[PDB]
């Protein structure tokens, strides 16, 4: 009796599972499929799938464009209606109205449990992916058209729960960013130490506070961090043509991070001066010692980073005047790092909030599972889409999510904020060059040993003492 199900010949989901179509690892738990069988187990009739809509939903960009999910979406809800039976068609005939038995079994446990499936689908994609139908209006315009068209005493409570959704993310994207944190308790005061309030043009490395650096800092990075989405970050999208598109947050993150950590090396190993130079690299260990107070463990990681880079680790002369406890400090934050980020993800996995995540690691640990995995899997000489890969992905993208509900108990200073965020130490010069630049510079400022060691004038006026890194109280 297969012909309860509709035919192939005016239904495309309903074919039967094979070696040639399907591959699985309670309910299953997909390893490949064709997109079609991908489909119609993410809208099974017999069980709901909410870890595969997720996923799904989070992933599919990948392997299918969401103009092409609107329309197998759409095409898996047009399911056809079987024929009436001889008697039920004698029955049209005589006039009367048909009986109708397998018709109305297969519309209570077919046609209906589909289609809500897909109405589901809808409601978790304008839910949590919005970004698709802001990115493309005409997506949209049909989702909204296919919502608007779906009839039914069953349906009309989905068609309201979507298009209500739909109301508050298009009211929301018109409101914009609002400010939503009540501190839970007091905030700091502010600290300040060569730089007057709002004298911006004075603003530098050694002239504001090194606890208000570091806590800006953590600030600007903790909200960057928060705003990555995970589609982001599957099939390595922000390294491809239309990056700019999908990965804005992430690429943010990521610029950031480079900006800021050639700030450092340029602050750096453009001071000539030795004892200059010292006050500098001293500087920033403090405030790599705020950023670890206030477990910013991906500012650590960008002083340390910068702390082991070309120009920077081979001066010598420099760090021979940190002193003992400082080079201590340094030691331990790289040591974060050793033996694939041991210490670093006992300490993660320790501590309470806030905190920020060194974000490189993920990025690391995604370009290892998209290049280590196919795109797809062979079997009988059809290809599957590869589910696995991108639920492997999917998984680190929510150790991601566990970390970006946690905000600091510290007060913006709007001036900081915007200087970091304007942070542009390359000018109008590429990266490479750049970096060349920083290297001659360091060969500069301290020659290779046979060569000796010249000085340099001073660069700057105000004293190079620290304020040190304990508060005020
Ligand atoms: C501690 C320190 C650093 C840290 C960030 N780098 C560092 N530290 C350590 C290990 C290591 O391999 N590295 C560098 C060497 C590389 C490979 O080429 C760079 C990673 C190994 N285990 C013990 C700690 C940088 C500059 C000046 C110092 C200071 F002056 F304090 F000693």
């Amino acid at each position: 009796e297969q012909m309860r199900l509709p035919s192939a010949d005016v239904y495309r989901f309903a074919e039967p599972d094979s070696e040639e179509n399907i591959i699985f690892e309670g309910i299953p738990i997909i390893k490949a499929g064709t997109v079609i069988k991908l489909i119609e187990r993410l809208t099974y009739h017999m069980y709901a799938d909410p870890n595969f809509v997720r996923t799904f939903l989070t992933t599919y960009r990948s392997f299918c464009k969401p103009q092409e999910l609107l329309s197998l979406i759409i095409e898996r809800f047009e399911i056809p209606e079987p024929e009436p039976t001889e008697a039920d068609r004698i029955a049209i005939e005589n006039g009367d109205q048909p009986l109708s038995a397998e018709l109305k079994r297969f519309r209570k446990e077919y046609i209906q449990p589909v289609q809500l499936r897909v109405l589901n689908v809808c409601r978790h994609w304008v839910e949590h992916h919005f970004y698709d139908f802001e990115r493309d209006a005409y997506l949209l315009q049909r989702m909204e058209e296919f919502i608007g068209t779906v009839r039914g005493k069953a349906m009309k409570k989905w068609v309201e729960s979507i298009t209500k959704i739909i109301q508050r993310k298009k009211i929301a994207r018109d409101n914009g960013p609002g400010h939503n944190i009540t501190f839970q308790s007091s905030p700091p005061t502010v600290e300040w130490h060569i730089s007057r309030p709002g004298h911006i043009e004075t603003f530098d490395l050694l002239t504001l506070h090194p606890i208000e650096i570091a806590r800006q800092l953590t600030l600007l990075e903790s909200d960057l961090y928060r705003a990555v989405q995970p589609s982001e970050l599957v099939g390595s999208v922000w390294t491809k043509e239309d990056k700019e598109i999908n990965s804005p947050n992430l690429l943010k993150m990521i610029r950031h991070t480079t900006n800021l950590t050639l700030w450092f090396e340029k602050c750096i190993v453009e001071t000539e001066n030795l004892e200059e130079r010292v006050a500098v690299v001293s500087r920033i260990i403090e405030i790599l010692q705020v950023f670890q107070e206030l477990n910013n463990f991906n500012g650590v990681l960008e002083v340390v980073s910068a702390m082991n880079s070309s120009p920077v680790y081979r001066l010598d002369h420099t760090f021979e005047q940190i002193p003992s406890r400082q080079k201590k400090i340094l030691e331990e934050a790289h040591e974060l790092s050793e033996d694939h980020y041991k210490k670093y993800l006992a300490k993660l996995r320790s501590i309470n909030p806030p905190c920020v995540p060194f974000f490189g690691i993920y990025l690391t640990n995604i370009l290892k599972t998209e290049e280590g995995n196919p795109e797809v899997l062979k079997r009988h000489g059809k290809e599957l889409i590869n589910f696995s890969k991108r639920r492997k992905v999917a998984e680190i993208t929510g150790e991601i999510q566990q970390y970006q509900n946690q905000p600091y108990c510290l007060r913006v200073e709007s001036d900081i904020k915007r200087f970091f965020e304007n942070l542009n130490p390359m000018g109008n010069s590429m990266e490479k060059e750049f970096t060349d630049y920083l290297f001659n510079k360091s060969l500069e400022i301290e020659p290779r040993n046979p060569k000796p060691l010249p000085r340099f004038p001073k660069k700057y006026s105000y004293p190079l003492k620290s304020p040190g890194v304990r508060p005020s109280n």
